[PDB]
């Protein structure tokens, strides 16, 4: 096992969704430094070192020591790095026709999202490795209707719409991405 | 072949806080969350219900520390440490994911429907007080569904008449990340139960 | 009789009403460690023990300690907790149908508000009980018409609107939870 | 009911916890209630006298003033035992709403209503025990209706005709009327304690 | 003559105009503390003891004192008070009437404005008097119109509007307010 | 004939409206300019900065330090604020379509108050307060004709004026201080 | 008769400010001033080139006292002040103030034109640094010009034919101010000159 | 390799995307000094240093000073700048044609991204280089449909847009940065 | 070669873009600063000095001082000023004709961008320089349309737009300025 030191992943991508979202809602999520700890953690070996999160920590330690009137782990490498970007509608398109009285219809669009892991050595505060890994965000809708007269009248609609969960999206991302770095450990080694 | 714990373990948990960074869409206010602020109350409830876990506060530390200042001074008696610790957030929340639809309409009488899915991860870890270790930790994601059903008529006869019923059901989205914390919460418990930390 | 304090109760909905209203107007009402602490009071025996609402107190008293040239009495438990959710639609619908001339119809939604107390012991900080409650709250119009010719023509509407006080739903909630928040005690018992 | 006897009743600030806004037409910034109560309370306190409020609204020019009579010679500051707290508890509408209205050739007429509510919370804290020797929630309700009348008729020409009223309690007096009930309540319950 | 100093007298409506206008504007003025100084003037004997305001003249005088290198009155009552509410449509209405081809109409509506202002004596810091008053603030719409054929075409318009000065009814409700003070510090007397 | 004048602020909470930037104030925010410099040409009277005030001590202190002499004070501080601005206040309009040439006019007022106070530095009194109001004219004039020949035939001329609000603030602020002047003639301290 | 100057005066400039609070309407952003910020940049260098006079920055002090700080590290002389001080801001804007426009159509053969005129104030007061005393101050006034022209044809053939032509220009309200802080230079220049201050 | 210490790289743009976007969201990636670093650090020779990230460091090796009751490499140059500009549509344009009843038509919009790289001395203080460096991002739209009456009806649609990555035009501007300022380096040296 | 130090040259004025676009985009870059230093090292003799910038160079030595348990060069002349405007329309204008069935148009906008430079002395504070240029930014589109009837139909349309890079205006309007300047110094000297 190895002790991984890894504090705050930001999200650099700086972009929001657009309307009829609210102006305040990102386009990506908030939360690395919790799917990376994870990552690595079920990556094992390594042992996640917490520092998210070391205010509260470090307050707990206090009423310890305040009770009985005893050291902390230390890392000797650490990740850093950011959600790199994210984007739309990059490719995208989609088809459809209609015939009397039956017409159908498709579309997809694609995103993406890219991250930024480095391992940076604790003792000389050298930057051992950084990658950048970039996964893609599938959307797709599909719709089927038909409008036929008689006289009297009938018509009918069947549609369905799917969006990749762009949370699962950066997850894959983060893990392709921490794979890659402790691949290039291999050949380091560090270890 | 068997497990087994021995007794209550102190846990502290001050925030697990939302890092979804999302809001609802219109017609919603710009500044309404899409997930409750309200977790480190229900994953500290959690703790409380699944007991033997003993949960220390820490909110809501002020408060009490302020608390035990009058306590001290109309008197002019410790303040119990826990060995773990549970952190965490939510993790993310989003839409459609999944959705759809279907309908008809023959004369006169048109019906339909329509249904949309979303999911709210979680993560909960468990790290330990003494060493900073991070013990444990785990994703969890729920689902939360929405769908409308619709019948309807329009008749002619000469005089004419229409009719119209319709019903609509939502997943209460605080249940859902209650749920998740569950799950989250379940998943730690046996882990421990194979180490045991007890 | 008890002395119980307690300092705040918030809300951690993070809602906001729809359009038309204002973006800034909260979906629920901020009011609690008010509802809450009448809540305390009523149910008595427990003497809420303010702290809201401490720093008045405090000036209140360096007024008087200045004028006078005794002490103040703490709370061996302490509540605390928010308002921990709401939402709509949840569950709502309604019907409706016209023949000639007469038309008629009805709508409901309904929406929850959950909140959370929890006992929190002063001396050694534990967290003595917590329990979650939820209410919910109805909301319904119903209205009747009439649409017919003659030649000439006539019409009539009527109509009648009900909307539940969601603020009155949070004391419910809020009552319900205390009284949840006292059982727990009474096989503790402290 | 009757003073005896005058009490110093010390009020810093009652609040909006109401978080309540306009909706539209109005501006998004616009408070759904007043910000003026510690004042209406004052008042309140007053007019069912004998209370005697304390000021401490306020307190921070009074002390500056006191800085300029001292500096001019270069004479104490009474206080209270009790203080009134509290806030604005709640609003809404509809709450409570409906109307009707009919139409024959050409004469039409329709009517509607709306009520509302508001809430207060007063509660009044003994000052050297800290200790809460009451509180109170009172809420009082808003009614506002509108009236319509009119008439479209032909002849060929033509002829038409409208006539309409409206009123709004002022929800600013229902916040006072709330508050006044309420200081009835406190007075009353004060009175089987009674500390006065 | 009778000294009064006043430092504060601020906006508590919590009001903004309606749209179209800009959501940043108060439905009523800020400039009481200048009114009330204005109209204590006006209403003399009463010495109004700026305090404003005061800051400046704390500088000035530190001037003063550096060029040569004289003192300063005081008040033995203050005011104090705020603007206490603001509304519309309140009461409100209107007729109107069209034959051929000579049209009619009218409209009004009233709003309110309502102040609390409170003599506070300075040595004791007791509040000697405090008091309500509520003005109303009257609008109207006039419009005539004639729309006539002749075959060609024949049409006019004339309308008029009125809309009272929401500051000059501040104004109003302050001097009142200041003939009330006035009145009950008579029966003291001080 | 030394007059000081730190602040004169803008007190109307008020902004214009739509199409108009919600953030662009319906009045200027430059008096302690206007009433400086209408003070300055009323001589006598000798402005003496304090706007401002903090460029010239780090002036000075360059001044100083630049060598390894006094600055003169007033005594009296003139003070005050806008008062107040709104619209439509009194407005209205006429017209008239004949075939086929139609013409029409409107006009409407504005108001803006100012509140000016003279002050003095010696005891803190205010010796004098003045409020003074102008109003703000804008009107329209258009005239057009629509004509049928076969083919066609039409014109438009049209004109609009609107009085400048600063310079009716400017015109405020100097009646105000001609009457203060006037005033302090009877006085006279001067 | 005659007048008479001496020689160069070092003029200290700190800030002027918009004092105009105005924003351009819609289509524009709302964050969009209606006038320039940089005046006490116009009027520094109408100051540098009306010359006799040396503008002594102020703007803009504290990068110098940073660089004189480098300065004065790397040697382990003095800094000259200003005996007039010009200060003021931008008064006001407005619009439409004076506005109107003609126009007529004929078969098929339109025509039409528009103008706005808007203003601008300025103050700018030439300040003692000794006594602090206000030794001038003026008022002066730009106005700003827009105007559109239009042209047009519409005539039937059977078939048709039409045509579009048209202009627009507007007045730079930087240059307007620039115009108008010119016009105070002048004003406070001749007034200095019967002063003397020299 | 020579040790290269970058702080920060920031968005001197000023620029947001236009409706339907919200108006929070940038043109521009701000993720510059990890791209840049990258850059630098798929050049080598180079040994990006962090400092981003320093405060992590420093608070790191707190804590491994604590738990032992050793030093920091430094490096000579620094390497500073920002992302200049962005815009559209700078050069824009498209054709199209319909007959009955089949119609097609093209879109194309082309923006720009400028960057500014700076090495400066760390002793001196003194700035060896400066260069700014501006890529382009390309966008399309195609379409193309069928509009057809028998007596009935007949219709159809097909459609494709690409939109380049702008983030991975930012990396492109970065790197022919970086390969400026090794070119002028070189020539120093 | 003579060191000059610039730390701020800002946007004043004051300017935003008008819809479709965010209310928090700028009209003009904030890059000036950068594109005023690498005028300046690009029109050398000069040696721009950073100062921008000057928080992490003063990091890095603490840093290099630490390792170790070496000056800093100053600059006797400093650039200041700002971007002193924005505007558009100014003047705009176009035309276009239809015939049947061909049509044809064309339009066109100019905008314009001042700049302000000072040259400052740093020893006396006083300011030796200053000047203001102004470029202009030109937009223009042109469109070429057929709608024909046969009886059947037909169109067609072609269309293209251009904007000048309103950060390459500002570029020459800083550089233009920087001219100016030396030129200015040149009669000193």
């Amino acid at each position: 096992k190895i002790f991984v030191s890894v504090y705050n992943i930001q999200d650099e991508t700086g972009q929001f969704k657009p309307y009829p979202a609210s102006n305040f809602s990102t386009a990506v999520p908030q939360s690395a430094t919790a799917m990376l700890v994870t990552a690595l953690k079920d990556s094992r070996w390594f042992i996640p070192l917490e520092r998210q999160g070391l205010q509260n920590l470090l307050n707990e330690r206090k009423i310890i020591r305040a009770a009985q009137e005893q050291s902390l782990t230390a890392a000797n490498i650490m990740v850093e790095g950011s959600i790199i970007g994210y984007e739309s509608n990059v490719k995208s398109g989609g088809v459809g026709a209609r015939y009397f009285g039956i017409g159908a219809d498709t579309q997809y669009q694609l995103d993406q999202i890219a991250v930024n892991l480095r391992v940076v050595n604790v003792s000389t505060g050298e930057i051992l490795s950084s990658v950048n890994t970039s996964k893609t965000i599938l959307s797709y809708e599909v719709q089927a209707g038909v409008f036929r007269f008689i006289d009297r009248l009938l018509e009918g609609e069947v549609g369905y719409t799917s969006n990749e969960p762009v949370m699962l999206c950066l997850m894959s991302a983060i893990e392709t991405g921490v794979i890659f770095l402790i691949n290039d450990g291999i050949d380091r080694g560090l270890w």
